[PDB]
């Protein structure tokens, strides 16, 4: 069983909508048991908030013993830029996770962030960003508590000038900060362990994307698994075990090996 | 059941040892059958001849229904290069499986090559040169019958400029051509499809490797995988089982068994 709960959160003067799945508990009366939990920004190019694929894989992560929570990002909707305020409301859901972790048991040691598309952009680029001291400073992110242990990507949109948006005018709309265009190039060290998945044959999110994210990872030794599928099936909305989804049973067992799944 | 055979095999006056692993004909009422064939080319950095990786691979690979035939290509042993000779080698191995497949009912739409890193090189640089007719003539290769159908590369060297040998000298030892050094750049609509992989426990180069090999692949539209688990033991041992699961997948996907 879970509760549902609904909110609408404000940080920078940017309100968002986010929606959390909190499992349940054994027992109301044992001792708690305190629940690894993933944030999901969805894909969607920056224009909509996808729930095809994203809810799905909520439902699986869910199952393996895990709280979620769905994070809709600022999109470019309205004559909008994305950023950074897509980075302070991510930072702003991990903060009020941890006001909400005595409540529903969350272990926040133990925050996921996973991020599919355009949403894999917004993890990406804050993998990079919230595990800089100055890059935390400069978009405010140190005005916020807590902090993600490590990230998943699936057909992360990484680089604004790798082929997805098609337009220079578009990349711009999403931000003039030029600094946040690559999120390979804020990789050091101190990122976060990532899994990463894309389908070879991707059509939609150019797969140089997350080429070149895993490239600057593992240049940086930062540990970090990536799972290219030979063949799109393997991409598609889910429903080794022969009978369920490859990626996400590679993705559970990699989370256990980082210590962070039972 | 299977009958191995120990060859020493010669072309270009390069000789070089091989070891065929044919399985054996079962006796029922199934319809014959001819099975496809793995040709392994082994690790060892170019200066000896890996087995402690290679022999369970085998194994494993040969209970999903495949002969497999292991290639002693040339190392630098001797104060000699390993380039052309062991791409005429490999070739030859071909030739010869192809003169042997009515004995042992093998099926040469279905030769697989499986290079382990440095025989990863072999085999990448293999795909690229064995592909192009006019490399082809370049390495004399045009002498050969017999091609492989799609290859495996497990934890690869690829360019002989990221990071391995990490001497100018040890490059030039491996070859003075420099159009061999990296295998990436070979890569072509023409290459055979590729499934590549790596788990935490294998030592091998960096894997910007194995993803420079991998980009070259989809640059050119060729089918592609590529399984990192990571880079550097209940859960290794796991990862060590689950990689075949996805390499058999992925032949079955390409046609290339059951
Ligand atoms: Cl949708």
């Amino acid at each position: 069983g879970m509760q549902v709960e609904q909110r609408t959160l404000n940080t920078a003067a940017h309100p968002f909508q986010i929606t959390a799945y909190w499992l349940d508990q054994i027992s109301d009366f044992e001792t708690a048991v305190d629940y690894p939990i993933m944030i999901i920004c969805p894909g969607g190019g920056f224009t909509y908030h996808s729930g095809r694929e994203e809810a799905p894989i909520a439902t699986r992560m869910m199952a393996a013993g895990m709280h979620t929570v769905v994070l809709n990002y600022q999109l470019i909707v309205g004559d909008q830029s994305v950023y950074p305020w897509a980075l302070q409301q991510l930072g702003a859901t991990i903060d009020w996770i941890t006001t909400q972790a005595s409540a529903h048991h969350v272990d926040c040691q133990r925050i996921i962030l996973a991020g599919f598309s355009a949403g894999g952009h917004v993890v990406a680029t804050y993998n990079g960003v919230a595990t800089q001291p100055e890059l935390r400073t400069r978009y405010h992110l140190d005005h916020y508590q807590g902090q993600h242990a490590a990230i998943i990507l699936g057909y992360p949109v990484i680089d604004l000038t790798a082929g997805f948006p098609t337009t220079s005018a578009a990349r711009n709309q999403i931000t003039t900060d030029a600094r946040l265009w690559a999120a390979q190039r804020l990789v050091t060290p101190a990122s976060k362990p990532a899994f990463v998945w894309q389908t070879a044959t991707d059509e939609s999110v150019p797969p140089i994307n997350s080429l070149k994210y895993v490239q600057a990872m593992l240049q940086h030794q930062v540990a970090t698994a990536y799972h290219l599928f030979g063949s799109g099936i393997h991409g598609l909305a889910l429903a080794l075990n022969d009978q369920a989804a490859i990626w996400p049973q590679l993705a559970l067992r990699w989370l256990q090996e980082q210590g962070l799944l039972a």
